[PDB]
């Protein structure tokens, strides 16, 4: 489909500096995946976090190609 299906590999990065998770996303995940993967890796499940890529906040409805996403990009998280 139009998402093609070159794996993203991305960083997510919080407010400690361990708080470091490397994912592999498909162009067709939703970034809600990458969310919940990041609360799980860190142990932060029902945390209330927000998270950034490149200053804009995500829902977590966004697919990869709505921001334009590439392998060895960051996503930030606060809270």
């Amino acid at each position: 489909g139009p998402l093609g299906s070159q794996e993203l590999r991305l960083r997510v990065q919080g407010k400690e500096k361990h708080q470091m998770l490397e994912i592999s996303l498909s162009p067709d995940s939703p970034l809600k995946v990458l969310m919940s993967h990041y609360e799980e890796a860190m142990g932060l499940s029902g945390h209330k976090l927000s998270f950034f890529f490149d200053g804009t906040k995500l829902s977590g409805k966004e697919l990869p190609a709505d921001l334009g996403l590439e392998s060895g990009d960051l996503i930030e998280v606060w809270g």
